[PDB]
């Protein structure tokens, strides 16, 4: 039924096979691993849940502030344990803050190496020490803050709909010796379900490490999954580019790769080209490139919508670009215009493509907003009647035969059906409309992407009614023509490749650019950074 029983039922079915293990790297950049079965993690959580009902009654929201590692997973677990509404966040922001006061949560759930509601230092707890839950919010997915309610029927009917897709080929059974990797940090959702959850539903072991011990070696990543049995691991598309770019084959000395069953690659656009690179580069060392998974999905659907046919390689399609900024998706020849990952339309949850000013679906080849309809899609944002409304509340007007009328989950993503598949082009609020014409950042930041290999960020910045283009460009600095150069040559191609005339291209610093824990650049945070005169130039 829900997580904290199923935990006890791994217990039941294997007490001492090993369940999370987490590689530190912070003292030894080796790594140091620590290590709990299932009876150990059970134990943990039991006392975390005692410490807990101290302070706080079910129902109430216990919010988690503590860094990556094994005490984060039984804070959560043992919140859950407690039936109290667990909120993982990150470790100190002014974000914190402010979920704290929306959630208004009863108990913090901390450790001492970081410091109203009482807070609790789970790693001075004796945790090890010898010795109930809600069937239905188990936890609030904080992106003005606003935390997805997450129940277990949510997560439940997830990892239903995940196990089908991805393990389709086998009949929807995972492998004997899955294991989970992952990197991921446990306060965003794709890292969350993976990291801490999937090992209990599963019933898989985790290796686990942090998003700032992948970026400072990306190998780690691909040692990791090379561990004993078939990794299952996940990754924003640039994670991709990064371990491409930075690993050394010294590094990946005698690394078998081919026992790794699946990489997702979502949170982000995929981009064709990321995906050869990172197969070009690591076939050598037997990865097969149908272990490769593109993946869709939002916290307001938990996590999954939809992913690549399982066993097959990613499928690309081309469509003409100018056909493509007028709304309409014109398929072209292999090579020619723009490449989009394609995505079989879902069996569960289910997708549309629907106009946003009239509530109605598009026909095929027609660009709309993605709707998104099924029982893993949550209901609602906490305490937020009006904005669950706005984004929970979508109906459709004289729906298409078999289509339901509602409630449909408005993404915020445009994008397309092709042939029953379909394709994901940006986020609308992102997108650069000149001239009736809709432009998408990532295919502009690609452009730039291939001549600076550093950084970008490609922004509307409105100016008397209209939106013009500007390119935050990162750039490395150990004189002033080949800075000229690159202007130039950046310049020209986003106008050869896209049209368009770059209204200020502002050359940065390493880093200036903002980017999440797993590294995507912040699109709207870019853009009233560029407004408040915030970025130095490298002139
Ligand atoms: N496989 C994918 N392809 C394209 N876009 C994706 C994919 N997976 C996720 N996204 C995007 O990430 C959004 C949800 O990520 P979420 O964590 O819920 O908020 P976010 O961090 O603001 N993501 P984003 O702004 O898109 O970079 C989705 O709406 C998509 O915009
Ligand atoms: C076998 C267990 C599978 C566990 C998978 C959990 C991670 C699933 C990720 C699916 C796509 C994620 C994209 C949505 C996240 C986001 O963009 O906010």
């Amino acid at each position: 039924l829900s997580i904290p029983s199923m935990l006890r039922q791994c217990v039941n079915l294997h007490p001492d096979g090993t369940a999370f293990t987490y590689i530190d790297y912070e003292r030894d950049s080796e790594g140091i691993s620590e290590s709990l079965t299932w009876s150990q993690v059970y134990r943990r959580t039991l006392n975390v849940a005692a410490e807990v009902r101290r302070h706080a009654a079910i129902g109430d929201r216990a919010v988690i502030l503590a860094p990556q590692g094994l005490d984060y997973i039984v804070a959560f677990l043992g919140a859950l344990q407690a039936g109290l509404i667990a909120v993982p966040l990150s470790a100190p922001d002014e974000r914190v803050d402010a979920v704290v006061r929306d959630a208004k949560p009863n108990v913090v759930l901390t450790t001492s190496a970081i410091m109203s509601p009482p807070t609790v230092a789970v790693d001075q707890l004796d945790l090890d020490s010898p010795i109930d839950s809600l069937q239905t919010t188990a936890y609030l997915q904080y992106t003005t803050p606003a935390g997805v309610m997450i129940t277990y029927k949510n997560i439940l009917a997830n990892f239903q709909q995940m196990i089908s897709a991805y393990f389709a080929d086998t009949g929807a059974v995972p492998p004997l010796d899955l294991f989970i990797m992952s990197w991921l940090p446990f306060y965003h959702d794709m890292g969350l379900v993976l990291g801490v959850c999937a090992p209990i539903i599963v019933g898989c072991g985790a290796v686990l490490t942090s998003p700032v011990a992948f970026l400072q070696r990306p190998a780690r990543w691909l040692q990791l999954m090379a561990r004993e049995g078939q990794a299952f691991s996940a990754a924003p598309n640039f994670a991709f580019e990064l371990t491409a770019a930075k690993a050394i084959d010294d590094d990946l000395a005698g690394l078998d790769l081919g026992r790794i069953k699946t990489i997702l690659c979502g949170s982000e656009r995929v981009h064709p080209a990321t995906l050869k690179r990172f197969v070009d580069r690591f076939s050598r060392f037997n990865l097969r490139e149908f272990a490769i998974r593109p993946a869709y999905g939002l916290a307001e659907a938990t996590v999954y919508v939809a992913t690549s046919q399982a066993g097959q390689p990613p499928e690309i399609r081309y469509f003409e670009p100018h056909e493509l900024s007028a709304g309409q998706a014109k398929p072209c020849a292999t090579g020619a215009g723009t490449a989009l990952v394609s995505y079989p339309l879902p069996q569960s949850p289910i997708v549309r493509i629907v106009d946003p000013n009239t509530n109605t679906e598009c026909p095929p080849g027609t660009i709309g907003e993605i709707w998104v309809h099924g029982d893993n899609v949550a209901g609602g944002y906490w305490e937020k009647p009006d904005e669950t409304e706005r984004t929970f509340g979508g109906a459709l007007v004289a729906p298409s035969a078999g289509t339901p009328v509602g409630p449909w989950l408005r993404t915020g993503d445009s994008g397309f059906v092709s042939e029953d598949k379909f394709f994901i082009i940006g986020r609308i609020k992102d997108l650069l409309i000149v001239y009736g014409r809709n432009h998408s950042p990532d295919d502009i930041e690609a452009t730039i992407q291939e001549i600076t290999r550093g950084r970008c960020a490609a922004i509307a910045v409105p100016s008397n009614g209209v939106e013009k283009l500007v390119a935050i460009v990162e750039l490395n600095n150990r004189d002033t023509e080949r800075l000229s150069f690159v202007t130039r040559e950046v310049t020209s191609a986003i106008s050869t490749s896209h049209g368009l005339s770059v209204s200020d291209l502002v050359l940065v610093a390493p880093g200036s650019i903002p980017i999440t824990t797993s590294g995507k650049v912040r699109r709207a945070e870019c853009v009233k950074l560029y407004r408040h005169n915030e970025f130095t130039r490298l002139d």
